[PDB]
């Protein structure tokens, strides 16, 4: 009696459980390293930290290209502006720019601490007003953040109840909701195997957004000026101006794409973390009440945070780094590719071969960590809670190497000072109805968080004074 003809396996359910989990699941049967083949593409899954670093780091320039999928050519307008673009003359040059764009906010006035704080203010005067009230925090830190973002990018920002920042927000939300089902990994392309309409309605959201940074950057060119380089879109017009003296990498579809990146990842990416922090401490009322005491005996009430405080906030600096641990915005970062015939631990890998990082697994590895599971903010802070410590080797929440993450200072800048002003301010709580948030996340491009409410109080110590 024989086996069956065997035309197909796969090792686990498709959207059954977190793909990066299926994958941790997985390396108890087979190691930190294996590949699935799908039709002509073989991906390799990576779960260690030493052989992400080879592929991050030591390799780094062997696997910094990008697979080219249906879905991320339409939000990339085919490949231009950086996230998604393959590595190259494109990637390289617009990478460079966008990052010296970011030196332009190290000193001065408009020092990136005080675009921040400008526009969280705005969000803690307007939260106030729903003092005794349970609500969504989710539209709000939107803003704040957009303002910021949209300062960096263009040197102007929106004013409250415009109706533009919701028009953004439908966007960002059906992108987002169709680049992908789950993550940006799908082990089978269930895209083109069935009759569905995923592509057209991610084309009707990216068609709203470039006609608008279309306006945006048509109406701009009228006020550059040479002289004038302050923020990010200056920056690449004097770029383009200075080559028609590689001016075909910077024609204005390669202008807008690259200020979309930037515009969708410095929105989405601080409001996904900031909600998953507050989440965090409602369901750990002993940390919140400790980083209370923290910033009433370093900070008080005579001022608001400063960045400076970063030095003497350490418990709140250990929570920030334990949320982006426990729940990473990109749990198997974004994917990666082989531009030529390369290897991790010594195994071929051929040229075009997708790669994939599980940070997951790096920040769950139960031997790098103490009880991975558990939010332990302590364990970024030496015993005595005197100053913070590096307890893993295994801790690359924003990536490393030639794609790593080009705005990890705006990130680290504004989750600080956001949690630090709200703390000062705002006692946090469960809403009335009793409900936690649920702490499992929606994988999709962003690992998300169920939205929920938290009841917001304005803190009597903050009252009593002034
Ligand atoms: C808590 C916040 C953030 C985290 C944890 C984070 C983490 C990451 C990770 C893991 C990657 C992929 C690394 C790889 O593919 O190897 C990445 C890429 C990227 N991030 Fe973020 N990031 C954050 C915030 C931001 C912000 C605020 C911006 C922009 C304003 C930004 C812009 C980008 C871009 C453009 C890339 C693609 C780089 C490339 O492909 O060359 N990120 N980030
Ligand atoms: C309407 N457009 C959008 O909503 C939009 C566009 C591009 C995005 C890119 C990113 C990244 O670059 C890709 C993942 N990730 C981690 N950190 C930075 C990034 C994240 C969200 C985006 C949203």
């Amino acid at each position: 009696l024989l086996s069956l003809p065997l035309v197909g396996s796969l090792p686990f359910l498709p959207r059954h459980g977190h793909m990066h989990n299926n994958f941790f699941k997985l390396q108890k049967k087979y190691g930190p390293i294996y590949s699935v083949r799908m039709g002509t593409k073989t991906t390799v899954i990576v779960g260690h930290h030493q052989l992400a670093k080879e592929v991050l780091i030591k390799k780094g320039k062997d696997f910094s290209g990008r697979p080219q999928m249906a879905t991320l050519d339409i939000a990339s307008n085919n490949r231009k502006g950086i996230a998604f673009a393959d590595s190259g003359a494109h990637w390289q040059l617009h990478r460079r720019l966008a990052m010296a764009t970011f030196a332009l906010f190290k000193d001065g006035d408009q020092k990136l601490e005080k675009i921040i704080c400008q526009e969280i203010s705005t969000l803690c005067d307007m939260l106030a007003t729903h003092n005794g009230q349970s609500i969504d925090i989710s539209f709000p830190v939107f803003v704040a953040v957009t303002n910021v973002i949209s300062l960096i990018c263009f040197n102007t920002s929106y004013k409250n109840g415009d109706p533009e920042l919701n028009v953004i927000q439908n966007y960002n939300e059906g992108i987002i909701d169709n680049l992908s089902k789950d993550s940006l990994v799908d082990l089978v392309p269930w895209l083109k195997i069935f009759p569905n309409k995923t592509l057209e309605k991610l084309k009707s959201h990216v068609k709203i957004r470039n006609d608008l940074l279309n306006k945006i950057l048509e109406n701009y060119k009228e006020k550059f000026r040479s002289d004038s380089i302050t923020n990010m879109l200056d920056t690449l017009m004097q770029a383009k101006m200075n080559s028609d003296n590689d001016s075909e990498l910077l024609s204005d579809n390669h202008i807008l794409t690259t200020i979309g990146d930037i515009f969708g990842a410095g929105v989405e990416t601080t409001t996904s973390v900031v909600k998953w922090t507050l989440a965090f401490l409602l369901h750990n009322p002993q940390v919140k009440k400790k980083l209370y005491e923290e910033i009433d005996q370093n900070v008080g009430f005579s001022r608001t945070p400063t960045i400076s405080d970063r030095n003497r906030l350490l418990l709140l600096e250990a929570t920030i780094r334990e949320v982006l641990r426990l729940r990473p915005v990109a749990p198997m970062l974004i994917p990666h590719k082989a531009n030529v015939d390369s290897s991790i631990g010594e195994f071929a890998v051929d040229k075009g071969t997708e790669v994939i990082i599980n940070l997951w697994a790096l920040h769950h590895n139960e031997k790098e960590w103490h009880q991975p599971d558990q939010f332990m903010p302590e364990r970024f802070l030496n015993p005595a809670g005197t100053q913070l410590i590096s307890p893993s080797v295994s801790y690359l929440p924003f990536g490393a190497g030639p794609r790593s993450c080009i705005g990890e200072i705006l990130a680290r800048q504004e989750l600080f000072l956001i949690m630090a002003w709200l703390l000062q301010r705002f006692d946090l709580e469960v809403p009335d109805d009793g409900q936690l948030p649920s702490l499992e996340g929606i994988p999709k491009v962003v690992f998300l968080i169920d939205s929920f409410k938290v009841k917001i109080k304005v803190r009597q110590a903050w009252r009593e004074a002034q």
